[PDB]
């Protein structure tokens, strides 16, 4: 019954061309058994969406990577939000939700939009740019660290620190073991910046620490919640903006549609998150025996969810392999779904929308011109280099 697959969804060969293996994942059955990591997988939209939306049965407090925190020591002290279940999750979730609320976004949106317009104007002076280094990375680096209230020095650690955190969800392969062996200087940098004296007034970090004054969180919790924004808040949006530029470069007809109606910017960014799914996978662990995909899975079992595959599952999406900036994207799982659904999603959408808006208004063509190089990571999907030529409007 439950079919076996030898597919290693954490291997270099899979990252370099995942779609034929994702389709085998889906077609083999609603639940698969991965022999490479002795773990159950669900790759269809129906199972992934159901598991995200039953956190009681499929918990996050035993870890959302392969490692079971009941059985093995976590590689770092657990996140208070990502690796917690309700009710322990609920208070820190409510705190970060207020820190990153629609009201907060309104207060920072003009400066984010101005930085994205200035960036696109500067890139158009050079013409030949790397859409990763000069855009997908440079743009969030120019707005997010400042929005957090970080000091200038040490910011070069932010991307490798996120790369470590996202590799650490994976199985114990070489990407994970190498990242953990090199982790100490990145972790020392982030640990210092999570402290209250180091976070400038008015930014997200100081706003988090302001909740210690009323007692909503303790002095020990506050630096761990700042740590969640420094683990997830930059490299995700780097890879989301990168996906969107890549999609627009490969689908020239969709770029023209966006130029013809720039109000499509926010949806063209949502559709890039669905299409590429920058965060490809998370796990859950069962807290009871449960029927999943017609099979009775025992209590205590890891289940790997393939969010990228759910987002491309033809049982749910029409022409899922096409980038379509007017697709109805509501329901995609690129930001997760339910109680843990991305608490930073308004920040990611803000950055995505204002950058795509600047591109829609200022650029007439995006042509790939030189070797595209993939970056490999156990959880994040994206490119290391995307050289392009931008033609001004
Ligand atoms: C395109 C960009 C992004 C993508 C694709 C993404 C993806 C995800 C996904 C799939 C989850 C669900 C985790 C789960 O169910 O276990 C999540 C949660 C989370 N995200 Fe995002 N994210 C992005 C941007 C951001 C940003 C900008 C921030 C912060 C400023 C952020 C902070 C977090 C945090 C702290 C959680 C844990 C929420 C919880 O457990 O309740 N993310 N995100
Ligand atoms: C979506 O990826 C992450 C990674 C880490 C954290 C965290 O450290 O809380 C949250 C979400
Ligand atoms: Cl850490």
């Amino acid at each position: 019954t439950i079919p076996h697959l030898a597919i290693d969804p954490f291997s270099l060969d899979f990252f370099d061309d995942p779609y034929p293996d994702q389709q085998t994942l889906r077609d083999a059955g609603p639940v698969v058994y991965l022999d490479k990591w002795n773990v159950y997988g669900v790759a269809r939209y129906a199972e992934v969406h159901a598991v995200l939306n039953d956190p009681t049965t499929f918990c996050s407090s035993r870890g959302v990577g392969l490692s079971d925190f009941k059985k093995e020591k976590p590689w770092r002290p657990p996140s208070l939000i990502l690796e917690a279940d309700p009710p322990a999750h609920t208070r820190p979730r409510a705190v970060l939700s207020k820190v990153l609320s629609p009201a907060t976004m309104k207060t920072i949106r003009d400066g984010f939009a101005a930085a994205a317009d200035a960036k696109v104007d500067e890139l158009l002076q050079r013409g030949c740019i790397d859409a990763i280094a000069d855009l997908a990375e440079a743009y969030p680096l120019s707005v997010f660290p400042d929005a957090m209230g970080l000091k200038q020095e040490g910011r070069e650690h932010l991307l490798p620190y996120a790369g470590l955190v996202f590799n650490a969800f994976g199985p114990p392969n070489e990407l994970r073991q190498t990242a953990i062996e090199r982790s100490a200087p990145h972790q020392a940098y982030v640990n210092e910046q999570c402290q209250r004296p180091n976070l400038a007034p008015g930014g997200f970090g100081a706003c988090i620490h302001a909740f210690t004054d009323t007692g909503e969180i303790t002095p020990d919790e506050a630096p761990l919640l700042v740590r969640s924004l420094l683990s997830a808040g930059l490299d995700t949006t780097v890879n989301g903006i990168g996906a969107a530029v890549y999609c627009l470069a490969r689908f020239p007809g969709e770029l023209q549609r966006l130029r013809s109606d720039p109000t499509l910017a926010r949806n063209a960014f949502e559709e890039a998150v669905r299409f590429e799914s920058p965060v490809q996978t998370f796990f859950r662990t069962t807290t009871r025996e449960v029927e999943l995909g017609g099979a009775v899975i025992g209590e205590g079992e890891k289940v790997l969810m393939f969010l990228g595959s759910a987002n491309r599952d033809p049982r749910r999406w029409s022409d899922p392999d096409l980038y379509d900036i007017t697709r109805k994207t509501s329901g995609h799982v690129g930001f997760g779904s339910g109680v843990h659904m991305c608490v930073g999603q308004l920040v990611a959408r803000l950055e995505g929308e204002v950058m795509l808006s600047a591109l829609a208004r200022k650029v007439a063509a995006i042509d790939i011109d030189g070797p595209v190089k993939r970056r490999f990571n156990n959880t994040l999907r994206g490119l290391e280099s995307l050289p392009v030529k931008l033609t001004p409007a």
